[PDB]
This record gives C-alpha cells, sequence and structure tokens, in this order.
C-alpha cells in the first residue's frame, strides 16, 4: 500500500485533481455502492469522457472535501494504478507471493484502506475472490464500456464482485456551470482571464454541432484548444506585425523558389513582389516602431474560425470582403455559364439561402432535385460549382446509381452487413462521400435505385445524416447536395411537342408520389427546368470555349487572333432545330483544327511568331 | 388522445407481462407530424431528444440483414460488433424505439417481431434469450401514403382497411 | 389538398426570406432593434 | 437514513448545493446586460432556502 | 539538426503553424500529420525541429529537444516476460527524468502497450508527437474518446503546380 498505490485523496489534498463542481448524483451512487456489502465494487460506466477515473478521484475529492456522510471517514482511498506491479520479476512464482503480501495487507486493514484499479481491465482474479470473500479487498472499477464488458461481464462470480453505475442527462445549463466552474482553474492553468462568450459558445454550440463526444467535456477540450491558440497569440508579437512578418517568411520561400533559374533577369516577372518586399519592410517597420492588438474576446467567432476550418460553413470568410462576389454571383457564373435566368437566380439564390443557412441545422443546406431537358451541360455546371466554391473540381464525387436493380441494392450502396468483404469495403456513396461528408454529394440517375434509396434520400433530406449496415450516423448536416439525376430526360425530351408542362409534372409527380412522400416535392430547393439557347449564347460559349484555349496555348507561348468572318461561319454552323448547342465543339474541331494541325506539323506555321486564322477558303484555314 | 391514453395505460399498469407495452399501426395521408410527435414523446417522460434515434426497415432487406438485427453469425465481423436490435434493446430495455416502414422488412423481421409479440423471447445469431416483455415500440408506415392520397376522393375507411389487409395478408400472419 | 400545410416551411423561407436575407446581409438593416412587420407593397416585405 | 441527514433533507440540501455551487460557477460573466438574467434561478433559490429551512425545522 | 544533416523544406508555413498550433496542447496534445507515403510529413516534423532549433520560432519552442522511442530495440530482446517491460518502464521513467523536456516524435503512432501512456498524457505528465498515413489515420482510431483525448491532427490536401 506504500509501494504500489497512488493516494487520490492526497492528489485532492494538494489540488492536482481539478475540482469538480456539480453532479452529486453519481458520486452519491459510488458511496451507495460503498456501503453495500455484496456488489461492493462500483463500476463507473459512461462513454469515455463521462469521467470514470475522474469520478473515483472525485470521490476522493468528496472524501477530503467532506461532502460524504459518516461511515467512510477513516476508510482510506489508495489506488493501485497500472505500471506499479510490473517490477523486475524475471522469473515465476514471485507474482503470487507479492500479491499474497498485499492481500495480507488489505486483509489486515479490515475496512481501513480501500483499493482501486485504474482502468479496471488491467488486473489476477485467482486471489482477489478470497479477499472479496472474507471482506478484506475493497477495490473499485473505473473503465470504459468495452473495457468493462471485455474486462468481464459474463462471470456470475465476478459480476457478483462488480456492480455497474448508470447516469442521467440534464440540459446544457449544467454544462455552462462546468465551464464557468472551471474557467479560472484554466486561467491559472492557461495564462488568461476567461471571459464568458468562449465557454457559453462552447457549451451551446457543443450541444448543437459536435457528434463525437458528450457534454460538457467536448466544450472543455474545446476551451483547451482555444486557450492553446490564445497563448500562441499571447507570447508572439502583435497582430498585423505578424501578418507582415509571417507573410515575409512564406513569400520569401516563394521567391526562394522564384530565383534559382536558368536566366534570372528575364523570368524576374515577379519584380512587383520585391518592391512589395521592401514595402513589407516599410509597413512592417511602421508597425514595429508602432487593444485591437489584443483579444480577451477569445472569440466565439474565432474558435468558430477553428471549427470553421473543420466543418464546411466558414466564418473566417465573414470578416473578409465577400459581398462584391455575392452581388454578381450571377455574373461570375456568366463568366462560364451564361443565360438561363430563372436557373441562375433560382439556383444561385438557392445557394444564397443555402450557405446563408435559412433552414434547420437538422435539415440539409442546398437540396436539389433537377428535372429537365438535355443539351445543357450539367456536369460542367457541377464543375462550375466545385470550381466556383471548391475552386477546382475535387468535390465532384461522381457515383452512378444505375447499377442497382436486384434485391440487394442498399447492401450495395448503403454498405454490406458485416462479416464479409463488402462491409469493410462499405457502400458506394457511403464510402466515397464518407471521405468528404461536407462536400458535393453528386448523383446521376438516382431513379433506378431502390425505394430504400429513395427513403434514405428522405433521411438525408429530412434528418440530414446517413446510416450504413452497421448502424452509425455519417453526418450530412453541413453539406450541399447536387442531384443531376436522369429522371427528366425521356419525359422532358419527349414532351415536346404534344405534352404540356402540368402533364409532365403529373406523371413525374406520379413517379415521385409513386414512391416519395410530399416532402420530396416540397423540401427541395427548386424544381429547376432548363430551356434551349439563343444565338448570342452560342457566341458567348464560343468566347469562353476560346479562353481555355488561350491559357492552354499560352503555356506554349503562342498568340492567335480571330476575325469576325470565322465567327459568322461558326454562328452559321451553330444551331440545329433538333439538338441545340452540343455539336459546336465537333464542328470547330472538324473545320478548324484539321488544317491547324496539318500546318503546325507540316512546317507552314513558324514558332515564335503570332498566328492569325484567316479564310483563304470557303472554310477556316491557317496562315502566317 | 390515442397516444396520450396509451401513456396513461403505460404508467397505469393494465398490460399482460408476455406482451409489449405499446404497438400501433398508422395509416393515411402524409403531412400530419408523426415523428415530430415522436420527438414530443422523447420530450415528455425521459425528457430528451438525445434519446431519440429513428430507425428504418428499408436498408435491411438482404440475406444477412436478419444478421443485422440479430448480429452476425459466429466467425464474422459484426458478430463481435453484434446487431442493432440486440445491442440497442440490451443497453436500456425501458426506452422508446422509433421504427419506420416495416413493410420494407422481411417475414423474418416479422417473426422476430412475432417473438416481440408472442412468448417474449428472441434468440440471436448466438441464440441466447432477449428481454422484450416490457418494451415500447413505434412503427410508422408507407401503406397509408401509397394507397390513401389518391383514394382520398370517394373511398371509405373499411375498404381502406381491406386493401391494406390484402397485401398485409400475402406476407404477414394473423 | 394532398400536400396540406407541409410546403409552408419553404413558402416562408423561400417566399419571403430570400430578399429578407439579401436586405439583412446587404447592410441596409442595422441589427439591434425591435422588428415591426411593416407594409410596403403587395408582396410581403420586412423593413427596419 | 437514520444515521445521516434525512432523505428529503438531503434532496433539499443537494438541490441547494446544485444551485449554490452552480453560482460559484455563475459569478464571473462576460457583459452585464446579457448574462445577469438569472433572476429566475434566484427566486428558485429562495424556494430552495425556504423549503430546506422548513424541513430543516420539521 | 545542429549539425544540419536533415532535409530542408520549401514554403510550408501555414499548415506547419497548424502543426505547432496542434503541438502546444495538454491532452489531445500531440499532432498527427495525415497523408500517404509520397508527400513528405517527416520533413514537416523535422522542419518543425528546424524552426524550434534554428530560431524563427517565438518564445516557448526555444530549448525543446525531440527524442524517438523505436520498436526495434523493443522487440530486439524480448526473451523473458519483463525485459521488454523493464525497458519500456525505463522509457517512461526517462521521460520522467527529462520531465517533459523530451519531445517524443512517435512515427507509426499505433505501435506504442498504452494504458501506462494514457494517464500521463491525461494529467499533462506526457506529451508526444504522432504520425500515420491518410488511410491509416482512418485506421488509427478516432471514436475511442480517450484516444480522442490523447491526440489531434494536421490537415493537408492534394498537391498543386507552384509547390
Ligand atoms: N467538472 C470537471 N472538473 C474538473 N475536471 C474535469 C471535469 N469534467 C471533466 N474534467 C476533466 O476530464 C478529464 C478526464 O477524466 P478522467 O479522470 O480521465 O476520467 P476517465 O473518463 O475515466 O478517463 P479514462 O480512465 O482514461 S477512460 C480530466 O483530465 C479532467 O481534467
Ligand atoms: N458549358 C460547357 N463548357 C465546357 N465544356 C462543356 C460544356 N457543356 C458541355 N461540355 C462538354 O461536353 C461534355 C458534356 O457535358 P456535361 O456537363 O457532362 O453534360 P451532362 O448532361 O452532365 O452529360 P452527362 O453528365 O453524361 S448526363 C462535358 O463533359 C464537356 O466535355
Ligand atoms: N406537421 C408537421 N409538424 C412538424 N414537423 C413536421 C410536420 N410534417 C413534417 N415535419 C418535419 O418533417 C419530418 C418528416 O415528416 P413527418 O411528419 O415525421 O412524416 P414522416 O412519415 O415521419 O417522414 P419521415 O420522418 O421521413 S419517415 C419531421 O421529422 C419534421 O421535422
Ligand atoms: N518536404 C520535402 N522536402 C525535401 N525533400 C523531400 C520532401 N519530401 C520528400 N522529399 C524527398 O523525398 C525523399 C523521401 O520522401 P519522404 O519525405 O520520405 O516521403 P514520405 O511522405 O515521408 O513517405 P515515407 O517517409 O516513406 S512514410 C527524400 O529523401 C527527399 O529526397
Amino acid at each position: 500500500l506504500k509501494k504500489y498505490t497512488i493516494d487520490l485523496t492526497e492528489r485532492a489534498e494538494q489540488g492536482k485533481l481539478d475540482p469538480v463542481i456539480g453532479r452529486d448524483e453519481e458520486i452519491r451512487r459510488t458511496i451507495q455502492v460503498l456501503q453495500r456489502r455484496t456488489k461492493n465494487n462500483p463500476v463507473l460506466i459512461g462513454e469515455p469522457g463521462v469521467g470514470k477515473t475522474a469520478i473515483v478521484e472525485g470521490l476522493a475529492q468528496r472524501i477530503i472535501n467532506g461532502e460524504v456522510p459518516e461511515g467512510l471517514k477513516g476508510r482510506r482511498v489508495l489506488a493501485l494504478d497500472m505500471g506499479a506491479l510490473v517490477a523486475g520479476a524475471k522469473y515465476r512464482g514471485e507474482f503470487e507471493e507479492r500479491l499474497k503480501g498485499v492481500l495480507n495487507d488489505l486483509a489486515k486493514q479490515e475496512g481501513n484502506v480501500i483499493l482501486f484499479i485504474d482502468a479496471l481491465h488491467t488486473m489476477a482474479g485467482n486471489m482477489l475472490k478470497p479477499a472479496l470473500a472474507r471482506g478484506e479487498l475493497h477495490c473499485v472499477g473505473a473503465t470504459t464500456l468495452d473495457e468493462y464488458r471485455q474486462y468481464i461481464e459474463k462471470d456470475a462470480a465476478l459480476e457478483r464482485r462488480f456492480q455497474k453505475v448508470f447516469v442521467a442527462e440534464p440540459s446544457v445549463e449544467d454544462t455552462i456551470a462546468i465551464l464557468r466552474g472551471l474557467k479560472e482553474r484554466y486561467e491559472l492553468h492557461h495564462h488568461v482571464q476567461i471571459t464568458d462568450p468562449a465557454i457559453v459558445a462552447a457549451a451551446t454550440l457543443s450541444h448543437r454541432y459536435i457528434a463525437d463526444r458528450q457534454l460538457p467535456d467536448k466544450a472543455i477540450d474545446l476551451i483547451d484548444e482555444a486557450a492553446s491558440s490564445i497563448r500562441m497569440q499571447i507570447d508572439s508579437k502583435p497582430e498585423e506585425l505578424d501578418r507582415l512578418d509571417r507573410r515575409i517568411i512564406q513569400l520569401k520561400l516563394e521567391q526562394q523558389a522564384l530565383m534559382k533559374e536558368s536566366d534570372e533577369a528575364s523570368k524576374k516577372r515577379l519584380d512587383m513582389l520585391n518592391e512589395e518586399l521592401s514595402d513589407k519592410e516599410r509597413q512592417y517597420s511602421e508597425l514595429e516602431e508602432e487593444m485591437r492588438l489584443l483579444r480577451n474576446k477569445v472569440t466565439d467567432a474565432e474558435i468558430a474560425e477553428v471549427l470553421a476550418r473543420w466543418t464546411g460553413i466558414p466564418v473566417s470568410r465573414m470578416m473578409e470582403s465577400e459581398r462584391e462576389k455575392l452581388l454578381r454571383m450571377e455574373q461570375e457564373l456568366h463568366h462560364r455559364v451564361i443565360g438561363q435566368n430563372e436557373a441562375v437566380d433560382a439556383v444561385s439564390n438557392a445557394i444564397r439561402r443555402s450557405r446563408a443557412g435559412l433552414a434547420d441545422p437538422n435539415r440539409p443546406i442546398g437540396s436539389f432535385l433537377f428535372l429537365g431537358p438535355t443539351g445543357v451541360g450539367k456536369t460542367e455546371l457541377c464543375k462550375a460549382l466545385a470550381n466556383f466554391m471548391f475552386d477546382s473540381d475535387e468535390a465532384m464525387v461522381r457515383i452512378d446509381m444505375s447499377e442497382f436493380m436486384e434485391k440487394h441494392s442498399v447492401s450495395r450502396l448503403v454498405g454490406a452487413p458485416p462479416g464479409y468483404v463488402g462491409y469493410e469495403e462499405g457502400g458506394y456513396l457511403t464510402e466515397a462521400v464518407r471521405r468528404r461528408p461536407y462536400s458535393v454529394i453528386l448523383l446521376d440517375a438516382v431513379e433506378k435505385a431502390h425505394p430504400d434509396v429513395f427513403n434514405i434520400l428522405l433521411q438525408v433530406l429530412d434528418d440530414g445524416r446517413l446510416t450504413d449496415g452497421q448502424g452509425r450516423t455519417v453526418d450530412f448536416r453541413n453539406t450541399v447536395v447536387i442531384m443531376t439525376s436522369n429522371l427528366g430526360v425521356r419525359e422532358t425530351e419527349r414532351k415536346s411537342i404534344g405534352l404540356i408542362h402540368q402533364d409532365n409534372s403529373t406523371d413525374a409527380m406520379e413517379e415521385i408520389k409513386k414512391i416519395f412522400r410530399p416532402e420530396f416535392i416540397n423540401r427541395i430547393d427548386e424544381v429547376v427546368v432548363f430551356h434551349p439557347l439563343g444565338e448570342q449564347h452560342i457566341a458567348s460559349i464560343a468566347q469562353i470555349q476560346l479562353k481555355r484555349l488561350y491559357k492552354r496555348l499560352e503555356e506554349r507561348g503562342y498568340e492567335i487572333h480571330i476575325s469576325d468572318e470565322a465567327l459568322k461561319l461558326l454562328s452559321e454552323n451553330g444551331y440545329d432545330p433538333v439538338y441545340g448547342a452540343r455539336p459546336l465543339k465537333r464542328a470547330i474541331q472538324q473545320q478548324i483544327e484539321n488544317p491547324l494541325a496539318q500546318q503546325i506539323l507540316s512546317g507552314e506555321l513558324v514558332p515564335g511568331k503570332v498566328i492569325r486564322l484567316e479564310v483563304n477558303e470557303d472554310r477556316i484555314v491557317a496562315v502566317q
């Protein structure tokens, strides 16, 4: 008891055990087990982070703090932790000897020293049952759910040794009382003065967002991380000084990339960045020679910037300048997708209300069932939205739902039942959107998937979470979906002419209301129906079809200027009454790119010189 | 009044001990607020929507989904991880369970469900007994929406009951 | 008749709350005061 | 229950220990005009002290 | 690193501020670099060592020095029941002798026993550095809320042209 044990009451005497304000219920549950003769060893069972070790050591905090009544005063808490019994016994038999020594010690305590097994799955059993049979061992269990059950559940002799402990959960109120009850201990443990908004945002926002740990402790280590980044601010220089100096370090690593060259002077095209280097010396000198350089407002906005680096709705963007690209979000789509006014306003306004957040957080954000014709370019619009917000097309997780015809379809895409290859491989959308849950959940042709797939669209559209075969919640409460499904193609291509719009809504709503409930008609953002294009739109997609060719042949170092007559021939070959604007790239390549390749390989086009496409033909030809 | 009188019967004590406490079949058009009322049922007596999980019978249609509700056969992943029904009831047997669209489930969940109803004992992949004899279940349906919203004009309630009980009759027992 | 008062969630958030979000985040509406649902013209507009 | 303080007595004493150590949390705040709302927990604490004094006497 | 035998880095300041900013905690205290074996995360912990030792770092990481428990001498002679145990308790007590002025960059973080590592990481008595592959940080474990209270990660994405 003097060699192997750690005195938890002494830990609560000096105060290395962080004081626990509240929860008298389960410490009273411990004391109620301690008066109990049989089933005398309590087992603290919660999730990890219900504080099982901290409830035994806080039971020592009660035994020193006198909140315990008569009966246990004198019965001493001494904790056999792991690591203690692992002494230099290189040979056998001495283990049973030293255990016989310490069980003669608690055998002569006679209810004066209480034993404790920290992380109960450690310790034995061949010797504690006599010491739990006379009345001489008084041990305590504190370990997790899996480590108590797999410690032992099913021995009816050892569950005769161990009683479990179960809890009750009130509101976020007493979590706020944990955070204010601990915030000055982490002032003198975290070098600050904890104002309230960081911890009340930690409590309420922890009860809203975090689906991995539990109240209040997820808020507690959020304040740990918070005061960590705060002391990162405390011991460094003031703010904009570190803006200047840190961008000096990283950007001089960029010029460190941008100096070791073949010819240094000609590719010093970054000369503005070096005048800006001496300018960073200039304003960085203004602010080194020269609060709002301080934050006791920790802040909710700034650990909302940390959590905003986590989730997928930012607030670090919120203190930036964003309204100028918001007010021409239509026109910044018109740089690559022109026309379709109720589509760019219904879709773009649906993006505004979506990432603005006007619905339930326990509802999805941008929820779209697309229904309409072809000849439009849906995946290039999905690339316009990943290349719009995601700034390039990583989010385009394209998972075709066409494969799913037989009985076992939700074992296919949801994930297989365990005990097989398919569960560890998981489902299709379940896994490839399990990697990025807060992203574009892009789907083509969902209608051929199961009714069960339809009602788990009713799960990610009502609830906004997903469940595989095992039974956990993949969180979708912070993602925008795009469903470029192939529901519309035959109905909306076949509807012209002879079928009015209410009839396509009638039989398409006979498919939806054939399987879905009214919330699939209702709870999407918009039913976005497209229309065919005009001639100036053909001119615009010619221009932006050329801008990619400008940057592409720009990487080689050539120049091409095109007259208006070739524009007139492409406008002539642009539109057909049956198909629309799709074969334009094929006509451009078949009439333009054949003599261009023929003369760039033939030798008639000279490198290092400007190229111009003229017409010494009845079609487009190349010349120098 | 139906669910509230079911609560007064629940805390009152009328029930047969070889039965579940509450079991109902809801039919009709959709738009009434079923699982919002189940969120109020998670709000009233044990006081928390944290204790509302909402369970579905749709994804569980396969050859091994019987071993999803009972746990896998031995020698499998999900045998040591168990099943959703056996672990879920085995943690706290006195709780509120929210099922959806049981027609999606097989006649093997209807016979495990019969063991919820009759004689009160479920044997899993392993085979040990499962305590179901004081458990409250809630099961919603799509039989109401898929033949009521179009037949709301003209049809009567008895014929609604019969043309539910036909496809029920093909795949359930009385 | 089939649908009921179910779409009224998005009749509110869609039908009024899109220009309301435009006017709140536009900077016209300074926060901090008691809101009275005023009447501009025949489509519902909230004014601060 | 006979050796120590009675059941309704330590229900009450432990409700007032919930509210009192809840105030030991609830002292240091951020701004006054928002988070000194807790008037209602104070009059509930008056029910706590009065009922605990009543069954303290009885 | 004083002798300068290690590999340099180019750029790498924002997400290594994510590495230092995930270093200086108490429990969750240890960073994890995420990514496959063709990205270079050991250059990020050793460029971390070059910021700590060379001196662009502010106050706090001036004197900190990094050690490395490896599995090789752990499994070298495990002849009897206790050799590996006397040697690992020697590791933990030598962690106690430099008193937390030992940084322990454990690469292959799941390799390092553990119930003797958990409470010292919990009190503040232990503080290390972790590293595991993208798929293998999906394999490490995140739902053990205890081992959620022992470690934390650093985010790195798909590489670009300019870098
Ligand atoms: N009210 C509180 N007062 C003080 N510290 C608290 C409080 N709530 C949580 N903690 C912290 O909770 C942390 C975890 O407690 P533990 O003693 O590890 O209990 P535990 O859940 O059994 O951990 P194990 O045994 O490793 S599973 C400690 O580091 C405490 O700082
Ligand atoms: N606006 C556009 N800009 C650039 N390329 C386009 C455009 N529209 C179509 N394309 C090209 O033509 C192809 C067809 O466009 P998509 O965006 O895939 O149309 P789609 O309806 O999504 O076809 P799916 O996905 O096979 S049903 C694209 O992959 C591009 O190569
Ligand atoms: N009348 C209503 N009152 C309140 N909330 C409603 C109502 N109707 C729908 N909801 C919301 O929409 C969700 C689904 O609608 P429900 O009324 O529960 O019908 P349902 O049959 O449960 O559909 P589910 O939940 O997808 S199986 C609920 O969880 C609520 O969030
Ligand atoms: N950041 C870097 N800076 C400098 N050289 C690097 C860098 N990353 C990789 N290298 C080079 O690549 C070689 C090995 O790359 P590693 O850094 O070991 O890749 P890795 O991601 O660490 O994968 P491991 O270590 O095999 S798991 C080194 O010998 C260097 O030549």
